[PDB]
């Protein structure tokens, strides 16, 4: 089938097309937010993927929401991503970082001198973060009351970004994917729920869309636009955030912004019945109209569902997720028609190696 053929997203070829979504685990070394050669083993065993996009990593000390979260702006974090990207091209594997900022969804005390977290506007999230108890085990906290941004502060926040992306292609990666989407920062910017400001960055899609837009455009200019992919949720409701009244609107301006662009891929995440309706085919279309490029689609997707929508040109590759966190040997499975472990979901946020790297292979 296609699902096992090479797909050309970017500057590089994936070997075939079922790629790993981002997959927060809240597995690195605190104080620091330094990633760990136990990190590197888990990359290692799913190589197999045609393109691994790592785990949301922090652009600065200011997106830390979650605390095991890895960084990506410390001399001793592009030190250790340095390390998983080559193990994970010893294995003829290709890997991704997702560069993010949590913005409203973050706790004070994990933010730099205990301050509030940063959001366009200062309404709450509403939803919960994830942080370490005495013994190191995450738990489950409410998030702090975020502060509004000052429009002389988004400049910093797009720096910072830019210069994320800079100590990417420094790591050891070969693509670079922001974290537009479930959300957060860059989402928090896009859906009307979030965004009440009255500035250039609020009010209309075109003033809710320029912050992403310009991360793009950074990037492109940093790199370039063969190395800048981006996540979107413009459709459906993601960690109790919502995409407004004219989602689909305002979802194929951005869509046609980043088509224009000529940017790497667009990974789509898509809800289940919870969240919204389901991707039409008319969307999807409209969607193909306006992205010329590698589309990558995630949620709630089977290898049947993935055939259908490649073969119709509507998507080029599909991102699993947890069967990719129980499942190293992933490609190896769907190709064979065996079965997938069973997924403990107790160990997918924070612990040591179980749920981790001992999933065995077939
Ligand atoms: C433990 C866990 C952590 C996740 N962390 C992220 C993340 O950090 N960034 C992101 O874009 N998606 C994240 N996701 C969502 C996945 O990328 C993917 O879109 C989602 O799991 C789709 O479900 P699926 O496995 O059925 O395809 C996470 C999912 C799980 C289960």
């Amino acid at each position: 089938e296609k699902l096992y053929s090479p797909l050309k997203v970017g500057a590089i070829t994936a070997a075939n097309r079922i790629f790993m979504a981002p997959l927060t685990r809240l597995r690195s070394i605190e104080p620091g937010d330094i990633p760990t050669p136990l990190m590197a083993e888990y990359y290692r065993q799913r190589a197999s993927a045609g393109l691994i996009i790592s785990e949301a990593t922090q652009i600065s000390a200011q997106a830390k929401g979650y605390a095991g979260a890895p960084g990506i702006h410390s001399p001793e974090q592009i030190a250790a991503w340095k390390k998983i990207t080559a193990g994970v091209h010893a294995e003829n594997g290709h890997m991704a970082v997702q560069l993010w900022h949590t913005g409203r969804i973050s706790h004070a005390s994990l933010q730099p001198g205990g301050q509030a977290p940063v959001a366009p506007s200062a309404l709450s999230a509403g939803t919960r973060t994830s942080l370490r108890d005495e013994n190191g085990q995450a738990i489950r906290v409410e998030t702090s009351m975020p502060r509004a941004l000052e429009l002389e502060e988004i400049p910093g926040i797009v720096n910072d970004f830019r210069q994320a992306i800079a100590n990417a292609r420094e790591a050891g990666f070969d693509l670079v994917e922001l974290h537009s989407a479930h959300g957060y920062l860059l989402h928090q910017f896009l859906s009307p729920s979030s965004n009440h400001r009255t500035d250039q960055y609020g009010g209309s899609v075109e003033n809710r869309a320029r912050l992403v837009l310009e991360v793009v455009d950074a990037g492109i200019e940093e790199w370039g636009a063969d190395r800048i992919g981006i996540r979107v949720s413009p459709i459906g409701t993601f960690q109790n955030t919502d995409n407004g009244p004219n989602e689909e609107a305002d979802a194929l301006y951005l869509i046609e912004q980043l088509g224009k662009r000529g940017i790497a891929y667009l990974h789509m995440s898509e809800p289940d019945w919870a969240g919204g309706e389901p991707y039409t085919d008319a969307f999807r279309e409209k969607v193909r109209a306006r992205f010329h490029g590698p589309i990558i689609g995630a949620g709630a997707y089977t290898v049947e569902k993935a055939e259908t929508l490649i073969g119709k040109g509507l998507i080029d590759a599909v991102a699993f997720g947890r069967d990719w966190i129980a499942n190293p040997d992933l490609v190896a499975r769907l190709q064979r028609k065996a079965e997938l472990n069973p997924q403990r979901a107790e160990s997918f946020y924070g612990g040591g190696a179980e749920g981790y790297t001992d999933y065995p292979t077939l």
